[PDB]
């Protein structure tokens, strides 16, 4: 019923970003936590990407994991600066290539069963954009959302990505909104749980990681987190899946929990964005406790913008709002008339 949503805009719906995220929260995309949009045929952000091989990236990391029975946790080893050409040949090395797949679900099943085996390299969260200046849709590194009353949390990162590279179990920063576009290369796998279900995924990980969760209010913003989906479905998790290939946007909304894993050498390029629904959940945002260097926004200015009749209530700490999940962004209204 909060199934992952799968949109293909026209140009002219398109071009505007911001109204399209309302036209397809009008449509309930929100409730999956997760939404995939197809963008129009013609329509490409850059030319060619055979000009980026000398692009760097400072801080490529490898992932070790440890676990067992569908629980792990990753950690992450920084390796030395290799420009993109070198990181491509090690992708595509046989030590690190894709193994041989027939159906989705087999590919899924040696992820897996392999994920602590012969750690792998991710090139992410590189400053940078591949959009060339002038494309003006859906454009990552300037998007001008409401978030912009804030290199930062309305910056473009770029993803490198290799076979068997994850991201684990998380809602994005100040649980915003975030975009993701698959340049190019091979497939992006995502799981995600809605948002009305997100604080029975915290419960579980509460009970499997009860240190972590002693030690930090808000561990799995660590980004370390990995369960698997079988144990998912064992203890009644609802969630879903989605494959995201080139060309593909993803969009994560405010409190969705979501993670995956990349097919094999890809570029991804994200960011956050906000719309005024999100403020609520910026508000609410149970933050990461045990690090000094975590992403924090000040909500002064967007509730004396947006919510002038409550500032004051909600600095005496009296806002008693309760988020429904459910609720499109108030943006939606005219698709709703
Ligand atoms: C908005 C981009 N961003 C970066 C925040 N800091 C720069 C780390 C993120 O953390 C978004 N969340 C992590 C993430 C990473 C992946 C991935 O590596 O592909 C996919 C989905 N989500
Ligand atoms: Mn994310
Ligand atoms: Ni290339
Ligand atoms: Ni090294
Ligand atoms: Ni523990
Ligand atoms: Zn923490």
């Amino acid at each position: 019923s909060a199934r992952i949503m799968t949109f293909y805009p026209t140009m002219e719906e398109f071009r505007n970003f911001s109204r399209y995220i309302a036209y397809i929260e009008s449509q309930g995309a929100h409730r999956a936590g997760l939404a995939k949009v197809v963008p129009p045929k013609e329509w490409k952000p850059r030319a060619s990407y055979d000009d980026i091989d000398d692009l760097v990236i400072p801080a490529p990391i490898q992932q070790l994991v440890t676990g067992q029975s569908g629980l792990f946790t990753q950690y992450n080893i920084q390796k030395k600066a290799m420009t993109v050409r070198e990181f491509r040949k090690i992708a595509n090395s046989d030590k690190y290539c894709t193994p041989r797949y027939s159906e989705f679900e087999e590919l899924e099943r040696k992820y897996w069963k392999n994920l602590t085996f012969n750690p792998p390299i991710y090139g992410a969260d590189v400053n940078g954009t591949l959009y060339e200046k002038h494309v003006d849709e859906w454009n990552i590194g300037r998007l001008r959302t409401i978030l912009d009353l804030v290199e930062g949390v309305n910056t473009p990162y770029l993803y490198f990505g290799m076979w068997k590279t994850s991201f684990a179990w998380h809602t994005e920063d100040m649980d915003l909104y975030s975009i993701n576009y698959l340049h190019f290369g091979e497939p992006k796998s995502w799981y995600s749980v809605p948002p009305e279900h997100g604080k029975r995924l915290e419960r579980l990980a509460k009970g499997f990681f009860p240190g972590s969760a002693q030690s930090c209010e808000a561990f799995l913003r660590h980004k370390m987190t990995l369960i698997s989906p079988l144990m998912l479905k064992k203890y009644g998790i609802p969630f879903d899946k989605v494959t995201q290939e080139a060309g593909e946007f993803m969009i994560t909304f405010p409190y969705g929990y979501h993670a995956g894993f990349n097919h094999g050498f890809n570029c991804a390029e994200s960011t956050n964005f906000a719309t005024r629904r999100w403020i609520e959940y910026g508000k609410q945002a149970v933050l990461c406790s045990c690090r000094k260097d975590m992403v924090k926004i000040s909500m002064d200015v967007f509730v004396r913008k947006f919510q002038p009749e409550r500032y004051k209530l909600w600095k005496a700490g009296k806002d008693n709002t309760v988020i429904d999940h459910t609720l499109p962004t108030p943006e939606a209204a005219e698709f709703l008339k």
